[PDB]
């Protein structure tokens, strides 16, 4: 029968979390890149990967104005830079808690390989990770990301991968919840091939579907929960093109066939689109005049960063012009999540 | 891939149906009671069951005053009602639409037993549906309506019969969209044993979890779909009690654990309590101070019909007495749905 | 927990009945056809189709020479046929029995489309199937069939109709052994299409291993089962070509892989190939060095019948010439399904 | 469609490992304890937990007498002991493969709770597992062992428990065959509890149902993989009383209903009986009458290794007298894979 994963005490600690993540005007900042991920946007400088770089970097973010305070509702951080300090000595995730935002943790291994699929992947990380939630709970992360990639192709995403995928993830929230920590479920559909965008949207429907069958399978809390999709949109290759209102129009209608209302809060991956674009289109998601019964809102890596990695070039006299491309960046989403965002 | 099931005009076509019968303060008389169904509440009076006292009965509720024509969007009838006619020579289904209402049907054929199960059954009824549908859709039908029965036990619902009954209802749902009628989708978990709120509460999101699922699978249009739960109530011989507030929290955090925003309405089913009771009940539902994207509305038959039945006892000189019994338990389930009914 | 669907009684019964079926040299002749699918057979002819033509033939065929009394183990009947009496005026359900046959029914009712696919359908006919099975079964029928269908295309067969097909066989074949008739699981992938062996030999066992996952769900008994599936072969219009060794190593790898030891028997479907291909098929088959724990035999409708109905050209002359083209082909695969038929 | 998980010389290698393993006579010694897990087995001598005692212990067992080259046909090994030298400085994996045996390892990392189940668990390890397998595959190992653990209780195993524990075991086996390494399935279901002998085969049939299901969903080469269930036997804790023959038809009948004849063989675990009634159940097995279409044989940790570990009582004077123990097992057992064992 019924044997109660959580506690109403642990229910209401994770549904305040979640809560205060998404709430009205904020968004998340992702600023979780591995060495190997993050050594191609250093390169794009010329600025070589090193801990002392990499380290300035993510303090030129988390430490800029107070103007971002009601703008950014939480920060994804990589492992070892939850252990840094900024300048002033203070550890990362109170240089962040102290600008009232949630601190979060990228909690996956990365992708591996589904034999017999057509170039189809899971994600790994599941191994010890219940010690590593609760270590991580205890050095201020309140919420976590695990990214499972989903292509389309011709006999793509296949049964076999959306099954695994929701599994994975599905027991990656279950672990969270129980160590107080707010899973961000991300069943990111990489926008590459040239699909048009019924297509986009039905493999969406279909993954959310699965998504959502398995966490329920796993008795996840979806109060405590975050969702983070793709937006409905073209493939890259697509000839055929879309307006705003027409992917906003298919992103939430694709996410209110399959999202239940209980959810808290909707947090967009930019997914490879720019500053610009990614705005505009949260934008329009915001106006559309379907009813929208939970947050939807920014989860943004590069479409926040961008701007700022260029600005600051690698050289420590640009970051107060590099800040304020990054300021500028996120009020700028903070107004297209209210869909208040005029350019 | 995607081989669309529907046209965009047919999707028009069955959402416009479906809005118009969950349209604010409407709900959904039950008129569906077969020969041997009817039987009973016939002998409750003395009354021997006949085609002409059914007619009459039938005729009495389909005609009454008009102050009924904004409290009720639709009438599900059985198949004999559907092709008999008032006294004054209209067919039923030109009664119920001169009054601004929809027709429907019951297009299942009854539960039969499930090998291996205890006591658990499926629902038959899908040879040849299609065809009938189309018949009854050109007489006048525009929704249908299919019962499926869960029941709360120590092993059950078990997964065979959540599996088979959410599958034979996205199918049962699959055709009526082809043929352009809007199914509603009812799973109905019976109100016995003594089972509390929250093994109800429990088996209730179990069971919805997996119809839409199965409706995902199946490619069935949730706009042009209407839901008829179970309210969230503890088993008869529970003895543990319960508020009004309690049971109307259950059951929206129910239904906003499972049903997709998409969902155009949902009309709650009596299940063997009161009319006061149903009312009451669905008034409270109706105040829950969660959020609710789906209309939230009664589909009744004997918490309508229970008064009119008995101030009727079969003789034919209590016309309008029975017919304002009928109209004040109307009006009373007209204010609960918009949450304003107040004993 | 463990409900019992059937006692061991009913359980012996069921698996004698599956014994006696496909008993060693024996095969099912596949009587089954209905007035509109026989009538394309009679028109090849120029015999009108008509309730005495139909039953003389299936008279021919049933009362034909002792020697197709080792060779025939079972004979399916259309609905109508099972009522039909013989000239002597003896039933034809006891003129199969005298002969040492068992008698069996087709059950379902046909295909019907399934929405939002590519061209694939779903079998119907499970509403009142128990009354129908308990009738047959004091109508002298032992056993049934039930065919589903699935193609194979660039998209197909989907989750949705593999899912679907397995469902309503294993639901069919619970409510036949309830009635104390052996089910014979059916299905059927059409040679259609320019698909090689290897990509029906993938198919053919994605497709088995959905089907013995649904029988297990559903609590049937293996051991009073039979199975008919196609033979592994390329499409029709697949230009390879393959040696008879290389489609019954596929076939008999298919089915090591996919189909348990506890079922009885495996009757293979000639679909659509010629009378002596058939044969040799079966030969080859029953000749393959794999272990094969089962029963590898025929069930053929048209590789036994259509030299008999040639030799017939509808006139009453022709009777012993057409019986005794019958007999020759039931005595050539009753070699086959022992490996021991040579051209 | 199809995209071949394994080329045609991959599963020769696997096939031919696989028929290696459990040739006729030949069954799996279980070497594989942990360092907590030897623990126990160590206190109960008196012997404290080294490296040197573990490592004594296990040369011991590998290097016993020449008679029982033909009894053994694989090592599950320790991750320590397969890097671990004999006195003469042969490595074990080289003195097992001289003495005609294969090596194998088990890589899972043990079990982790489910969340709201009744203390159920699934088996992790899955991180990393492939470099993990490529290691152990050039380190002279040539199969694998995953343990997933089921226990029957009132509600358990649940839907969830069956349905993760499968997934985890064919997603294991997919990364193992990979990197051309046999796989063998441990679906074990714990002897606890006061079942009787119909409950556990009928949750053995529906494990062992969901566990071929999903090595179908992950396209697992079925021929290159070896299964290890547990005896079908009732609860510690039954009172009723069951014969050997009832235990050996219980076991091979829940076998032949699940298990495709494509599996190599079944290799049983002890699971907490004694090394008498071991052999007697794993000779019934193999005299039972009903047909077998795979191997039927022993992997034994404990069932070979108590009396040999008493008579060693952790001094070294008895090394002769411990290997006549274990050499006495292991010809016990190889006559009963063969049902030539009689006490």
């Amino acid at each position: 029968h019924s044997h109660p994963a959580l506690t109403p005490e642990q229910k209401k600690e994770l549904s305040d979390i979640a809560h205060r993540i998404v709430a009205p005007g904020k968004g998340i900042l992702a600023a979780d890149e591995s060495t190997g991920s993050i050594a191609k946007r250093l390169q794009s400088i010329g600025t070589e990967n090193t801990e002392e770089n990499r380290r300035f970097y993510r303090q030129l973010l988390l430490t800029a104005d107070d103007r971002v305070n009601p703008c950014i509702g939480g920060v994804i951080l990589f492992h070892e830079t939850l252990y840094q300090k900024a300048d002033d000595g203070r550890p990362f995730p109170q240089v962040i808690k102290s600008k009232g935002g949630v601190v979060g943790i990228k909690v996956d291994k990365g992708v591996v390989p589904l034999a017999g699929t057509n170039g189809e992947t899971t994600t790994q990380g599941l191994d010890g990770l219940s010690e590593r939630c609760a270590q991580y709970k205890k050095d201020g992360a309140d919420f976590a990301k695990w990214r499972c990639v989903l292509k389309i192709g011709e006999h793509t995403p296949s049964a076999l991968a959306i099954m695994e995928n929701a599994n994975v993830l599905a027991r990656y929230a279950s672990i969270c919840q129980q160590n107080g920590i707010v899973p961000i479920v991300e069943p990111e559909i990489l926008p590459d091939g040239d699909h048009d965008l019924k297509r986009c949207q039905y493999v969406t429907e279909k993954v959310l579907a699965a998504v959502y069958k398995a966490l329920s399978d796993h008795h996840i809390y979806l109060e405590g929960t975050l969702l983070k999709p793709n937006m409905v949109t073209p493939g890259h290759a697509c000839t055929q093109k879309y307006s705003h209102e027409e992917i906003a129009m298919a992103t939430v209608t694709a996410l209110r066939r399959t999202v239940p209302p209980a959810v808290t809060g909707v947090t967009f991956l930019s997914g490879g689109q720019s500053e610009e674009e990614a705005s505009i289109n949260l934008n329009a998601i915001n106006k559309c005049p379907l009813l929208k019964p939970w947050a939807l809102t920014f989860s943004y890596g590069r479409a926040l960063q961008a701007s700022a990695l260029k600005a600051w070039g690698g050289k420590k006299e640009n970051l107060k012009a590099a800040q304020e491309e990054y300021v500028k960046r996120a009020l700028a989403n903070s107004l297209a999540c209210q869909g208040k965002y005029t350019p």
